[PDB]
């Protein structure tokens, strides 16, 4: 139980709660890549450099792609900057990026030392 080990299963912990039923109601539009095609959005690809989602951070997660918790953090605050850059700040899917937002940053602090 070293400590990058520890503060990994904080991490998973917190990916297990935000892809939970707790807080489906807003964090379903973040479950799988933006598929820009089907949605219309034929910029998306040319304004957003790194696209990322929960699927994504899972298989990443799974993978053992995170070699920290900074790194785990960096792609879920990726995926919420996303969000932010793209859409006008007052379509839905920003007031639920806010909310699933409030849910990572205020367990993440909660790291273990
Ligand atoms: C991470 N997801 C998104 O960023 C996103 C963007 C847009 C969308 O159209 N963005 C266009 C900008 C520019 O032009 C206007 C806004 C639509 C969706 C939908 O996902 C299924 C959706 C539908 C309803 C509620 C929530 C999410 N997601």
């Amino acid at each position: 139980m070293g400590k990058l080990s520890e503060q990994l299963k904080h991490c998973n912990g917190i990916l297990k709660e935000l892809l939970s039923k707790k807080h489906a109601a807003y964090a379903w539009p973040f479950y799988k890549p933006v598929d820009a095609s089907a949605l219309g959005l034929h910029d998306y690809h040319d304004i957003i450099k790194h696209p990322m989602d929960l699927s994504t951070v899972k298989r990443k997660m799974e993978n053992r792609d995170y070699r920290d918790a900074q790194e785990f953090a960096a792609d879920v605050r990726l995926m919420f900057s996303n969000c932010y850059k793209y859409n006008p700040p007052d379509h839905d899917v920003v007031a639920m990026a806010r909310k699933l937002q409030d849910v990572f940053e205020f367990r993440y602090a909660k790291m273990p030392d």
